[PDB]
């Protein structure tokens, strides 16, 4: 679709098997997502943003179903307070700013 | 233009005289730039983000010029890691997420 951005650019997202809304982030490198039970293999990351840094873990080659758009790409899990589809994904289903 | 995402969408900015790079950050509500001297009164504001909150000065009714498309519009000024347009600004410059 086209979105246009005078509300939260939120969509459905289904990963781990479970559905969540995420907000479509151009403003993240990366991809965060609350914490959630994601099975396997992760490392410890240290991410920051505006107030500070947080701890989060990080999975590798995981599957995401953004709005519909599959992806695989590497997935934060951690205390953020939204869940971010940061444009590591946003590159992958095709997605561009126009103006 | 179209911008796609492979890279960080920065832009230049022009405000109070003075010429900045800023991100076009569809996560972010509100525009958020770094300590720089702007001309009127402000008002004290709270922000969170990923990692806490910061302190901010509010700018209302203020001129900023983005990749060439002038919009008037609130600036937060404070500790911001990077300066970020937000959603308040991109709706004025017609900025979509789309295919
Ligand atoms: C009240 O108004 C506002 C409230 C919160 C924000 S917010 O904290 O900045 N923010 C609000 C969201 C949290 C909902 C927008 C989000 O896109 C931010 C802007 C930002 C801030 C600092 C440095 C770079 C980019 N992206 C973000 O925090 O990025 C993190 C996580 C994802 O990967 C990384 O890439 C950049 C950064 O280093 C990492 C902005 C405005």
């Amino acid at each position: 679709p086209q979105i246009t951005l005078w509300q939260r650019p939120l969509v459905t997202i289904k990963i781990g098997g479970q559905l969540k809304e995420a907000l479509l982030n151009t403003g993240a490198d990366d991809t965060v997502l609350e914490e959630m039970s994601l099975p396997g293999r992760w490392k410890p990351k240290m991410i920051g943003g505006i107030g500070g840094f947080i701890k989060v873990r990080q999975y590798d080659q995981i599957l995401i179903e953004i709005c519909g758009h599959k992806a695989i790409g590497t997935v934060l899990v951690g205390p953020t307070p939204v869940n971010i589809i940061g444009r590591n994904l946003l590159t992958q289903i095709g997605c561009t700013l126009n103006f």
